[PDB]
């Protein structure tokens, strides 16, 4: 039936700034929040402010040296950490900005707090749009991500769940999450992503895990221009098979919005309805679910996407006419919730989609 939804948000998150021209804009989290408040979605869910995750909570995965560096580095002492910045990959993509550590603590706090709430059986769904920073590694920042809130939230879920399923619909391969759990069967990672001359360069369908984790990493490589029809016809069959074979007791769904049509960095052609169909599909399985954010660089579309996905989590139909809000002008010229796909060519032929699906089904028979 309808599910209890707990949502995490810190009003300060929107003030963190990566720097002039940097595509990652924490302000998109505040736009999302303001839009769903204006649709009246706060009446249907419990809103929590995350705690600031401690260096200690973060070292459940990250190395002590990397976390110590994140806690110490500031724009005023950068010149003294030249060697450490290189070692930890903090620079152009992952800049040093005022309040960087606090931004990581809030992003992480929401995901970990959501996992605790699910473990305690106090909610059916937990949402943290500031989370989903899937590229961060054990001792390295990567692709605008510094602390892997997903890995930390999964480790929390593993205290009470024998098997956890991770699903990643961000346009980028969920490399940091797959790497953390590559050699274990206690977490199955499933990533759908653009593959070929594209960041981070991993996620070939031949990457299936290693040791006890062999067959527990699933990668669906895609080309430019995937649309709602093509994505929908592959997502429900893959997730259904994964649910059937793996039988997880909890799910983490990374909802990176950079897979939408018109994304500044992305080359896909999904609409908000096509992206949200993934949430609807995962919801039908009736398992404890942690919904996270991720990429998304055309901020008006990110706000539309995550507002609609929160409405989906609540089984609440919301009008297409956008209500007035603090960022109303960002949604011009149409002022509608839903988006139209572009006329870009879909390089993912129906035969290619069926062929990759068939190759992945062969691997799933090995469970
Ligand atoms: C989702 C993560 C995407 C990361 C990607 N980075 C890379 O491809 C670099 C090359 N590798 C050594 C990593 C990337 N794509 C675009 C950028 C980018 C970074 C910027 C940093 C400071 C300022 C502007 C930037 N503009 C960018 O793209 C327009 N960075
Ligand atoms: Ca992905
Ligand atoms: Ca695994
Ligand atoms: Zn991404």
């Amino acid at each position: 039936g309808k599910k209890k939804v707990c949502y995490y948000y810190d009003g300060d998150i929107g003030n963190y700034y990566y720097g002039q021209g940097h595509p990652m804009k924490p302000h998109r989290i505040r736009m999302t929040h303001n839009l769903l408040l204006n649709y009246g979605l706060y009446r249907k869910m419990e809103i929590y402010r995350p705690h600031k995750a401690t260096a200690e909570e973060m070292t459940k995965y990250h190395s002590d040296e990397y976390i110590k560096f994140l806690r110490s580095i500031r724009p005023d002492n950068m010149s003294e950490y030249s060697k450490q910045m290189q070692r930890f990959n903090v620079g152009e993509d992952c800049p040093v900005f005022d309040g960087l550590f606090e931004f990581c603590q809030l992003s992480t706090g929401g995901s970990v707090a959501g996992a605790v709430k699910l473990n305690r059986q106090q909610t059916d769904m937990a949402v943290n749009w500031a989370g989903g920073l899937h590229h961060a590694k054990k001792s390295e920042a990567s692709g605008f991500c510094y602390v892997n809130d997903i890995v930390l939230a999964i480790l929390e879920l593993l205290k009470y769940h024998q098997r956890v399923l991770y699903i990643d619909i961000d346009i980028h391969h969920g490399d940091g999450v797959e790497e953390a759990f590559y050699t274990t069967d206690r977490v199955m990672t499933v990533s759908f992503h653009k593959y070929g001359e594209y960041f981070p360069g991993t996620g070939d369908l031949r990457d299936i895990g290693a040791g006890k984790g062999k067959y527990y990493a699933v990668n669906f490589p895609m080309r430019d221009g995937i649309d709602d029809e093509s994505y929908g016809q592959i997502f429900k069959p893959i997730i259904s098979k994964v649910m059937e074979m793996y039988q997880p007791s909890a799910v983490v769904l990374q909802c990176g919005a950079d897979s939408l049509s018109g994304d500044r960095l992305g080359c896909f052609n999904l609409t908000v309805k096509g992206h949200a169909k993934c949430v609807e599909v995962v919801k039908t399985f009736n398992l404890p679910l942690l919904m996270l954010g991720g990429g998304g660089y055309t901020i008006r579309n990110v706000a539309r996407c995550w507002t609609y996905e929160t409405a989906v989590a609540l089984d609440c139909e919301i009008p297409n006419e956008l209500p007035y809000n603090d960022y109303f002008e960002y949604f011009g010229p149409d002022f509608k919730l839903h988006i139209s796909p572009s006329n870009m060519t879909n390089q993912n032929t129906p035969e290619y989609m069926e062929k990759i699906k068939q190759r992945l089904f062969e691997n799933l028979r090995m469970l």
